[PDB]
């Protein structure tokens, strides 16, 4: 399960994510990497999918995300699309709903998913010869 093609579909889908500099990305969510660090690999997975359904659930409708043009829509639902495939993967790596997130500092969307891009891309190293 740990070294599982799901990494590869995370990973994917945070290549996506990050070529996006829009309003949308610069919004927060809480900074999962703020912590001193103090979590299993599942844990973590946790954490990142519960702010992540936070963001979606918030701004798929957010009239500052939405966007003007048809190019800025199609953009804002390809984005919030990612969010959600990313974050059912994430789920589906948890094995785990209860992980409270008590973190004070907000990082932008776009820092957040490239930490996260990181430290999956660390695993998938991890995993592999």
């Amino acid at each position: 399960h740990k070294c599982d093609i799901t990494l590869q579909e995370i990973i994917k889908d945070l290549n996506s994510l990050t070529e996006q500099k829009t309003l949308c990305t610069e919004l927060t969510v809480t900074d999962i990497f703020a912590a001193s660090k103090n979590t299993t690999e599942k844990e973590t997975f946790c954490r990142a999918a519960t702010v992540l359904r936070q963001f979606y659930s918030h701004h798929e409708k957010d009239t500052r995300c939405l966007g003007a043009t048809a190019q800025q829509f199609h953009r804002h639902k390809q984005l919030i699309r990612f969010l959600k495939r990313l974050d059912r993967n994430l789920w589906g790596l948890a094995g785990l709903n209860s992980c409270p997130v008590k973190e004070a500092n907000q990082s932008t969307l776009e820092n957040f998913l490239e930490r996260l891009k990181t430290i999956m891309r660390e695993k998938y190293s991890k995993c592999s010869s």
